[PDB]
């Protein structure tokens, strides 16, 4: 149903500054600034600009023991969903014991959409909605909708976020019909990550249907 799409050749090890350079591409790709598919997890980057890091110590220790894969799940499940690398340094972050919790959820992926689902389900009945679509309608009066405010408040993961979006086409409208600051930022970081999401809409959506019959039924 989700894979993340990866760099080539993902059992290789890389030196440091190689470690240097793919955290500097998925960084600016999380930012909006680079798409790391467009060019194939491929970027050139400005040696002054590494050379004047002062931490050039944290690059050089993962890339002794990490292979490119590890790497680039280290660096994007981080820059994705740990806030404290949105801004950041990543040697800052304690990214390593951020990544080994992730990777976890990344394995279980599928369980956590189906309870995320059921958890969205049972909110929309404690706000009353007159039909569940009004979960996920962008809402002029308040900027927002009840499917962000879930992910604000980190009731839902960025996965369930984008696997609903497959088939339900949330991020584009909610782009268009708003310039909200904090919409935008967790925008931003949305349309990102469905760069390097492979996600099969039709089978999000069996699950998305057969989970919300479970809870009606
Ligand atoms: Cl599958
Ligand atoms: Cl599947
Ligand atoms: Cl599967
Ligand atoms: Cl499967
Ligand atoms: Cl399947
Ligand atoms: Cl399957
Ligand atoms: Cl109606
Ligand atoms: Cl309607
Ligand atoms: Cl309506
Ligand atoms: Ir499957
Ligand atoms: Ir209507």
């Amino acid at each position: 149903m989700i894979k993340l799409r990866m760099p080539a050749g993902g059992e290789r090890y890389i030196d440091g500054k190689s470690v240097y350079k793919l955290y500097l591409m998925i960084k600016q790709h999380m930012n909006g600034k680079y798409d790391v598919i467009k060019y194939n997890w491929c970027m050139r980057v400005s040696d002054a600009a590494y050379q004047k890091r002062r931490d050039k110590y944290f690059f050089q220790k993962l890339s002794e023991k990490y292979k490119l894969k590890e790497l680039a799940l280290i660096f994007i499940s981080n820059l994705v969903a740990n806030q404290d690398a949105w801004i950041g340094d990543i040697s800052d972050a304690d990214a390593l014991v951020f990544y080994r919790e992730y990777i976890g959820r990344l394995k279980q992926i599928k369980f956590k959409f189906e309870e995320d689902i059921r958890n969205i389900y049972y909110f929309s009945k404690k706000v009353e909605v007159s039909a569940f679509k009004e979960i996920f309608e962008y809402n002029p009066k308040v900027q927002s909708s009840y499917i962000f405010k879930l992910l604000q408040s980190n009731i839902i993961s960025f996965e369930t976020f984008i696997l609903l979006d497959s088939f339900l086409n949330i991020i584009d409208k909610h782009d268009e019909q708003t310039d909200n600051l904090v919409w935008n930022n967790y925008s931003i970081k949305l349309k990102a990550y469905r760069k390097i999401l492979n996600i099969d809409s039709q089978k999000a959506k069996n699950v998305f249907i057969e989970t919300v019959k479970s809870c009606k039924y």
